[PDB]
């Protein structure tokens, strides 16, 4: 029993942090294989942060300019590349602690962990959601770039996120490990204002299902709704459309409760309407949405 | 910027852990050196579980009804005995993997990562606290017995829970590494109730601190208050009291964002007394306690 926020455990994605120095500027790269991945903007002074060239600024770059180092020991630049918003840095070795990986790009509302880095080092572990509006509510400081987002599925790693950057909102945004940023960011040092931050409404209800698991029930009502009765009220909340694909989600924690989803719906559409009365569910004065469906069914069934 | 709930990185837990069955009981060992510590009701049927007498049910097992599995190769147990409510089972091989170690006793209101396993494996990792009531609110399925609590000090992991049992109410309890239960508890199943779980006042503090250097101040009000007048509330609101101990503890926090530790007890005051009034503070509608005023340093310093 009980249901907490739970990261994957981290050290597959540990034995692949390293520290990536160009001139003045370090952070984080990620080495998989003989390969490793960072932010372009290493390449970058924060002056050059206003109005990057980046082809232009990597010219000046040669392999011996991009120092990267795993633990104590310095790997050998054999080549460099450009793709999209990230830099690949050829290295002589492959990096023996290579887990087996993928990369990703998740949809918004999808989950995942971040190994918080700071100069290759890892610094904390925890649960993230690519928000509706493409950004992440993370915690990242100064030389937390090329800090990764994945998921596990039993010994595979799924790469999904390589932090570049906070908003001036103090909310962040990065690259799928392709260097394609998740939303319309770029890595620039300019005005760039996030879209609506609205709810994840699938989320939710799986984790209304994750409480009536675990046994917090007050907030079941005697009522039913319809899809498009429910969408009216997510609207006014500012809660994500639900759709038949999320039902179909929802389907199995549907199963193990008896709570047909719609009803589940209702319930939600009370709490939307009268709050939770001071009140707490699985030990939240909110309606928590970073937990999607397969997340709140591992939790519940403990995959390993 | 941002503020996270943050395990430590569990990389050199995850290189700990083993499975470990007795008769038809399969729990999770923490291998170290040559030694693997699991709780001691792995020798248990759930009949035992209801009066068990450990002294008389050990002298049925000999080292060779012990089964230590370490990913898929199996461990050659050459000695075991009882300390407290743990076994040590002696191993042939010392964990190549075995991190930088201690083992502490934690006091209430300490932080700690929780490295959640199923036969032997990680499945995911989240940050408890010890309660007041020496309980911890845990995410722990069947199977999940032996997986430990841990806090990371640079190389050197300072083991401080493994996980013994859940409470009728669906909170947990466990013992340090030495075996002796935090609180009252006993590991049999039997009627176990956990006294007041009072909110770690000084927990709060430093969150509320976290909260302003992340630019969350809405709460931040025009008064202060003394150590007696604020205790006298926290006694109303089933906080912890509030010593100069702590006062002392937060003092970098302090000194950092310039607000006395007594305004921010006047802050807390009147957030006790009036409510969020369906505002949020770093996300949370509850005033959150776990995390210490070292953590809310660490993570807003970038420790690695
Ligand atoms: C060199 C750097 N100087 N500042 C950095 C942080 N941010 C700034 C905004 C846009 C990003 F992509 C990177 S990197
Ligand atoms: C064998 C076991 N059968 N049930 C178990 C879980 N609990 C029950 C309550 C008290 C504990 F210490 C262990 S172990």
């Amino acid at each position: 029993s009980g249901f907490r926020k739970m990261a994957f455990p981290s050290g597959k994605v540990e034995g692949c942090m390293v520290q990536v120095t160009c001139g003045t500027t370090t952070l984080n790269g990620l080495w998989l294989d003989d390969v490793v991945y960072c932010p372009r903007h290493v390449i970058c002074t924060s002056e050059d942060m206003l109005n990057p060239n980046y082809e232009d600024l990597l010219i000046r770059k040669s392999n011996h300019n991009f120092l990267v180092q795993a633990g104590n020991v310095q790997l050998r630049v054999i080549g460099h590349s450009m793709q999209n918003c990230v830099l690949k840095l050829k290295v002589d070795t492959a990096n023996p602690k290579t887990p087996k990986y993928k990369f990703v790009r998740i949809q918004p509302g999808q989950t995942f962990s971040v190994l918080a880095c700071y100069n290759g080092s890892p610094s904390g572990v925890y649960q993230c959601a690519m928000r509706p509006n493409f950004t992440i509510k993370g915690s990242f400081l100064n030389g937390s770039c090329g800090s990764v987002g994945f998921n596990i599925d039993y010994d595979c790693v799924s790469f999904c996120y390589m932090h570049h950057m906070e908003l001036p909102t103090g909310v962040h945004a990065g690259t799928d490990l392709e260097g394609n940023f998740y939303g319309p960011f770029v890595d620039r040092q300019t005005a760039q204002a996030a879209g609506t931050d609205t709810t994840i409404t699938v989320n939710v209800l799986a984790w209304l299902y994750a409480a009536v698991i675990n046994g917090d029930r007050w907030f079941l009502n005697r009522f039913t709704t319809t899809l498009n009765d429910f969408n009216l009220v997510a609207m006014k909340y500012n809660y994500e459309p639900l759709t038949q694909d999320h039902v179909d989600i929802l389907g199995p924690l549907s199963a193990q409760t008896g709570i047909a989803v719609l009803d589940m719906c209702a319930s939600l559409k009370e709490l939307l309407q009268n709050g939770m009365n001071g009140r707490t569910i699985l030990g939240s004065a909110l309606l928590e949405d970073e937990f999607t469906p397969f997340d709140v069914v591992r939790q519940c069934s403990g995959v390993t």
